[PDB]
């Protein structure tokens, strides 16, 4: 099965998912030069005041805190997006050491974790047709990078002893996904990918340009996770992470001048 190890990492996963080499894979590399400004993008709407989260989840390859999806309760819209976007869960990637662990890239530089916020075209119906759909997804990207404590992710950090391995929950109800976000919206965008398999191109991706700081503590955190199920030979949950794809036949567009 894939993972990120040796010899099951992204090197390996085209053998099971052919379209891991296919033609808008995430992610890329964001070359701040080359991307264009676009004054007919709009900005992004984030409605998350009604957001109602559930529940937090050790899947073996990252920790997903779920949200209630069943209504237009957390929404994404506006943008470079036409309808409404359900949030339906957000999770991280990151690194063993503070210099790497994010999936995007800016100018080749890697930050130490990338939050993504995962939403599903409520015109699909439910988050398996939107995936398989061109426009079924919108994934919000946020960097994170070592400094100061990001006081709104610490109920994360501090829920993480109880689902350590693979297969654990935790009830996980109202978090508000709000404190996890920078000052500014600005964005890049451009469409991808999901960036664990089954790699389905079907996200548009907004990644906003201002990071986030966590503290030192709280991604040491992150890493004291377990990719394996209890009982089973230790392994650290670290690098979890896709490296750049060949951006191929796209343009990365800014919201921002
Ligand atoms: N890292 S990500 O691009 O935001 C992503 C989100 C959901 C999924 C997923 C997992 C299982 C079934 C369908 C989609 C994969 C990747
Ligand atoms: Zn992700």
């Amino acid at each position: 099965h894939w993972g990120y190890g040796k010899h099951n990492g992204p090197e390996h996963w085209h053998k099971d998912f052919p379209i891991a080499k296919g033609e808008r894979q995430s992610p890329v590399d964001i070359d701040t030069h080359t991307a264009k400004y676009d004054p007919s993008l709009k900005p992004l709407s984030v409605s998350y005041d009604q957001a109602t989260s559930l529940r937090i989840l050790n899947n073996g390859h990252a920790f997903n805190v779920e949200f209630d999806d069943s209504q237009d309760k957390a929404v994404l819209k506006g943008g470079p997006l036409d309808g409404t976007y359900r949030l339906i869960q957000f999770h991280f990637h990151w690194g063993s050491l503070d210099g790497q662990g994010s999936e995007h890239t800016v100018d080749k530089k890697k930050y130490a974790a990338e939050l993504h916020l995962v939403h599903w075209n409520t015109k699909y119906g439910d988050f398996g047709k939107a995936v398989q759909q061109p426009d079924g997804l919108a994934v919000l990207g946020i960097f994170l990078k070592v400094g100061s404590a990001k006081p709104g992710l610490q109920k994360v950090v501090d829920v993480l002893d109880s689902i350590k391995t693979k297969g654990k929950s935790a009830d996980f109800t109202n978090f508000d996904p709000r404190g996890l976000l920078p000052e500014s919206l600005d964005y890049w965008t451009y469409p991808g990918s999901l960036t664990t398999p089954p790699l389905l191109e079907c996200v548009t991706w907004i990644v906003l340009k201002e990071p986030i700081s966590v503290s030192s503590e709280q991604v040491l955190k992150f890493r004291k996770l377990n990719f394996n199920g209890e009982g089973e030979p230790e392994e650290l949950m670290v690098d979890n992470w896709r490296p750049a794809q060949p951006l191929k036949n796209r343009q990365i567009k800014a919201s921002f001048k």
